[PDB]
């Protein structure tokens, strides 16, 4: 409401002006995550996601006006990292990031390519803090995993990561307007998992990537995407922005690259890489 | 002899020309499909990985039905039971495609065809000691399919021809049967990091060429990697063997057929694994 994707007064050249805590720091996202120049490393593990089988909730997702955003309930989606199914993340949201046309829209870009989709799974380090209010703002709190989508010509809807989304129980159209919501069919975020390699990823601390660009995610982006069509990548340019944007429709709302050390870094951060238990 | 596109010689005509074992009821490829398949929570991930210590060269031939790569002994191994311990080492990898970009797959996943699929062949090492005593023997051989999908944007680090070395450049109209070529050893870890090597189906089944022998344990993973339309068409330059009715190699894949056919004594069931959560 007083940031945006498009409108030059807003837009992602003055958050670091409007919040300078923290969009104006050194640990920002997204970045370029580059192969030559990461460390892999061998005890980061394949990441798990599962489900509390007992939760009975509702999910929804709204227009925010900046992005589409699944809104979880509370106590039923999880992260492991460590193999154990103990409920040391839980998921909160997920959003989406895309672009006005195929050849743009993730906000990492993998040696420089842009994907024409990103989603970003969110969750609460569960472990130290018991709710997503008390998490959000702390050292620590955060945990984002980015899925990659890419466009192909031939493949059968179920083999889609649509498929996984359960077509958000067909809600993306024209009218799906800021700030509504929209109760949908559950997010099967196993399967969506299962439609990508789930030990190979980067890693790496950095930031929530919209203002004010907390300081406080532990970030894994999977390097292989998960699969869509250009009719699915359509149903999400559809919607509309909200007013504060220039643009009309919305897309291309993804945040410039930020360099994973700035000049005025006081302590460097290093980006790492995963890779499965082989070779 | 045997081919795909002559009719005389055909993938129809092998059940009677080559009965043992082309005349079997445990036949592949398959149909493999999710709904009629039974889940089974013990299969755990796949796992190929490579004696470091070996040096010795890799090379691939125009077979005259294929492009195959021949692996050196000792050097590439899976295990699916995330021990390290040799029980089955690769000996060589060949794909099928089609002439056009909707088929080429031996396999069907939910009745589609992807437009080519790889085989990684290995053999039960942990019983037989050579390739060549596993190939003709009961429980011989263990084969792992890939399917490949074509996209339109990608960089080329992030396709399979990044693993594959782009096979040294050999796939081009002058790579003629039988000629065989040296070439770059290819990544089959990085390969098989380009997709979910926990999510696949499995069952028992036969080689997909003659004689078709049936002493294979299947696995085929769901989730392809990724190629470009350029580089299927590299394939498609490859000249075909002279017993073919079609000049250029294309649409060298068998015909479905039955997880269970009508004269069956004893049902197969395929199988699917899928990573621990859910
Ligand atoms: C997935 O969701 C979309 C809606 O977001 C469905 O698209 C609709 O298709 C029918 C016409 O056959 C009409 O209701 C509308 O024209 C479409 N909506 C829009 C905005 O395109 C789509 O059918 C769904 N797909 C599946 C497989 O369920
Ligand atoms: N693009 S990104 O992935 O880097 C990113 C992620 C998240 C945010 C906003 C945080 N707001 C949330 S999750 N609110 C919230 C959480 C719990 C509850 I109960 C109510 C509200 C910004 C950017
Ligand atoms: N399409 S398929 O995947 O079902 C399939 C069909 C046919 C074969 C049999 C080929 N025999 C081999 S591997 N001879 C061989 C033995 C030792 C050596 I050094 C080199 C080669 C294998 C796989
Ligand atoms: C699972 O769901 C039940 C009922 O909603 C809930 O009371 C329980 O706490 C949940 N378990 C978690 C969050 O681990
Ligand atoms: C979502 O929509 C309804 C109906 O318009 C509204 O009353 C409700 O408070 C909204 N809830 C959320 C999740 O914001
Ligand atoms: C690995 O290769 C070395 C040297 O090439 C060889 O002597 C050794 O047997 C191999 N290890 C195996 C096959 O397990
Ligand atoms: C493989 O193919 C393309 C050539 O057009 C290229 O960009 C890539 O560098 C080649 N790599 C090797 C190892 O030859
Ligand atoms: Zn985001
Ligand atoms: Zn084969």
């Amino acid at each position: 409401s007083e940031w945006s994707y498009t409108n030059i007064l807003t837009g992602p050249e003055t958050w670091h002006e409007h919040y300078k805590n923290m969009c104006s720091g050194y640990y920002q996202s997204p970045i370029d995550l580059k192969t030559d120049i990461s460390t892999l490393d061998l005890k980061l593990k394949t990441v798990i996601i599962y489900r509390n089988t007992s939760s009975t909730e509702t999910t929804t997702i709204q227009n925010n006006g900046h992005s589409a955003e699944v809104k979880f309930p509370r106590n039923t989606w999880f992260i492991s990292f460590d193999g154990i199914l103990d409920y040391k993340y839980e998921i909160i949201q997920m959003h989406f990031h895309w672009g006005n046309t195929d050849d743009r829209g993730s906000e990492h870009t993998i040696d420089g390519f842009r994907f024409p989709l990103e989603g970003h799974i969110v969750s609460f380090r569960r472990q130290m803090y018991s709710s997503p209010s008390e998490a959000i703002g702390r050292p620590g709190g955060l945990a984002v995993l980015g899925i990659m989508h890419q466009i192909v010509e031939s493949i059968k809807y179920e083999q889609t990561a649509f498929k996984a989304y359960n077509n958000f129980s067909g809600v993306l159209n024209s009218q799906f307007v800021p700030p509504n919501n929209s109760t949908i069919d559950d997010i099967n975020l196993a399967l969506l998992l299962s439609l990508l390699n789930p030990s190979r990823y980067f890693r790496y601390l950095g930031s929530l990537t919209t203002p004010p660009c907390t300081e406080n995610v532990l970030w894994t982006v999977f390097i292989d995407p998960v699969l869509i069509t250009r009719e699915q990548i359509n149903l999400f340019r559809n919607l509309p922005y909200g007013s504060n944007e220039k643009q009309t429709r919305m897309g291309d709302n993804f945040r410039p690259i930020q360099l994973l050390n700035p000049i005025d870094t006081l302590a460097s951060r290093t980006l790492y890489r995963a890779t499965a238990r082989g070779g």
